[PDB]
């Protein structure tokens, strides 16, 4: 009985509505709450000021946000080592810092196209949430974390997402959110048609195969998952062990799979420190037809006297000679921030933004470590049209025995379907799996084991539409929207 136009209710409301979009995301995987959660956004802000919508905004980030990512206590539990309430507070800092951006966008949204109308909910909303969104996944390096349509990768949108990518399926999303947001707050039948149009629209663009699948090359891949334990894996004393662990599980696959990997940084010491250990297994994997690739960190003496110290994956064996001055390799260009360096100007250096696949028994990979793996214009940025596969290495116990891992690697999916290749995915105990190239999940094994998963994988070859181009046409579309939607405020 009308209480919605209290600014109070409107404030507990949108948290209920941003909490609801959590529920989109793996493990989940409810799809259509995402057009609820996009819905309460874009209704919540009807006929309000610009300063009550943006409090409005972040009040609906900070449910999302809230309760999607707080994951990162676990994260931060384990790197600072601090009591819980201290832990607490900085998530509840994180939660409030990435609702700064939603609300701007309500603010802004309200600002320049205040009235209720189908120019401010379809055309003025998608153009103004693309460009915010892009502020959040840029500014200090940026954590574009949960963005809806990385929902629909088991969802009737996915067919966008070859396309132009996934932000297009964010910018089709919040266009139908608005305008079934529109039908009901103006009780009008017309928008609601309108966004069914626009929803069903991209459905038969799910039956097209951008790939050709190459059977006669495919080739036994061995993801050894050690399942080292955070609190042991960079002891000094654990890595005689670890690297026991994975000589161990990896002996009997020589000579039966083609290439065998190792996840982030599993060779927990400098690579300068273990040319013995390298030298004796990569002749052994060369002897055999077996190939490996492997995380490890290498702090590298450069130019000028100094260290430069690098997140790496390395190759060896067939078709990958190991060699420290090897080119073979990659670097992690994107860090993390806190973990891996400080913002301000112990830390990590960066690869180049864009680095040649790795070559291991004839098998051309695109690389990507942990969290470079939701960078999805950075991924297509490296990938080639010789790529056979994708290769992500990661060390997801920094995701927490939570959602955290999940929605990690919903996203990891999402590069196999926008580029049309497989995804290898070799994590230390969290979601290793081989993706198909339609984002489809091939092969498992489950969390928090000691094993290895091993199963025939087929490469493939072909230029998705995003693969080509990149982001620049849906960047074109929302300025066209843009400027359409700045002239229509006459
Ligand atoms: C003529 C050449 C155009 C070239 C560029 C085209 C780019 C694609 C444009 C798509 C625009 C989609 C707009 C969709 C707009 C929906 C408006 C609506 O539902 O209004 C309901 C009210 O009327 C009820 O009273
Ligand atoms: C605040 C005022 C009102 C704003 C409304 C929304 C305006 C949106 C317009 C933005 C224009 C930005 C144009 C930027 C064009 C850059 C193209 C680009 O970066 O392409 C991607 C590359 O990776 C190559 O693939
Ligand atoms: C003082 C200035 C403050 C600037 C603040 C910048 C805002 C963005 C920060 C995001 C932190 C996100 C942390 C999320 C944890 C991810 C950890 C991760 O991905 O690590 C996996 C892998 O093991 C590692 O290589
Ligand atoms: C308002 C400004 C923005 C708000 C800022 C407040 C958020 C800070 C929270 C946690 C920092 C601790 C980050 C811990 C990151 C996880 C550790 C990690 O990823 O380690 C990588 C690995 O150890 C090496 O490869
Ligand atoms: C179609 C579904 C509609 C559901 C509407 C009510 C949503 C309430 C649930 C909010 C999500 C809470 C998720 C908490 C998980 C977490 O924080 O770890
Ligand atoms: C702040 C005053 C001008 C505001 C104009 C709004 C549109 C420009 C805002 C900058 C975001 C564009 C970033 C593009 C990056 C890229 O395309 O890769
Ligand atoms: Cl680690
Ligand atoms: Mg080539």
């Amino acid at each position: 009985a009308s209480l919605i136009e209290r600014q109070r209710i409107r404030l507990l409301l949108a948290l209920l509505f941003g909490a609801c979009g959590t529920l989109a995301f793996s493990p989940y995987d409810v799809w259509p709450a995402a057009i609820i959660s996009l819905m309460g956004l874009q209704a919540l802000t009807f006929n309000r000021r610009p300063l009550q919508s943006a409090a409005i905004g972040f009040c609906w980030g900070f449910g999302l946000f809230g309760s999607g990512i707080n994951w990162v206590y676990v994260s931060i539990a384990t790197f600072g080592g601090m009591p819980g309430p201290v832990n607490i507070f900085l998530v509840v800092l994180l939660a409030a810092y990435l609702s700064l951006y939603t609300g701007l966008f309500a603010g802004v949204l309200s600002r320049l196209w205040p009235k209720t109308t189908w120019l401010r909910v379809a055309i003025a909303a998608p153009a103004l949430w693309q460009v915010t969104e892009f502020l959040r996944g840029w500014v200090l390096t940026g954590f574009p974390w949960l963005q809806f349509g990385y929902s629909q990768i088991d969802g009737p949108l996915k067919g966008l997402a070859p396309i132009m990518g996934v932000e297009a399926i964010n910018f089709l999303l919040m266009m139908v959110s608005g305008l079934l947001a529109l039908a009901l707050v103006k009780r009008n039948w017309r928008p609601l048609v309108v966004a069914v149009v626009l929803f069903a629209l991209p459905f038969p663009l799910r039956y097209i195969q951008w790939f050709t699948p190459q059977p006669e090359k495919t080739i036994q891949v061995s993801m050894v998952q050690g399942d080292i334990p955070q609190s042991l894996k960079w002891d000094e004393g654990q890595l005689l062990n670890t690297l026991k662990i994975y000589y161990n599980a990896t002996a009997p696959l020589m000579g039966k799979s083609s290439l065998i990997i190792w996840p982030e940084s599993a060779i927990t010491d400098l690579e300068i420190n273990q040319q013995p250990f390298l030298k004796a297994l990569d002749g052994e994997l060369r002897d055999k037809g077996s190939s490996l690739v492997t995380g490890i960190v290498d702090a590298r003496l450069n130019k000028q006297n100094r260290y430069d110290t690098y997140n790496t994956i390395i190759t060896l064996g067939k078709g990958a000679p190991y060699s420290y001055e090897s080119a073979d390799r990659y670097n992690k260009n994107h860090l993390v921030p806190f973990g891996e360096f400080v913002p301000l100007e112990s830390s990590f250096s960066r690869g180049p933004y864009i680095q040649p696949p790795l070559s291991a028994n004839g098998i051309e990979l695109t690389a990507a470590i942990s969290y470079e793996i939701i960078l999805g214009e950075q991924v297509r940025d490296n990938f080639r049209p010789d790529t056979d596969y994708l290769l992500t290495i990661s060390n997801d116990a920094w995701f927490g025995k939570s959602i955290g891992p999940w929605q990690h690697f919903q996203m990891a999916r999402m590069r196999a379907l926008e580029l049309a290749r497989p995804l290898l995915r070799s994590t230390n105990n969290g979601i290793t799996a081989v993706i198909g190239p339609q984002g489809e999940i091939q092969a498992m094994i489950p969390q928090f084991t000691r094993e290895v998963l091993t199963t025939n994988v087929t490469p493939t070859t072909g230029l998705t539409p995003y693969a080509r181009t990149g982001n620049w046409p849906l960047w074109v579309l929302t300025a066209l929207f843009g400027f359409a939607a700045v002239l229509m405020s006459l």
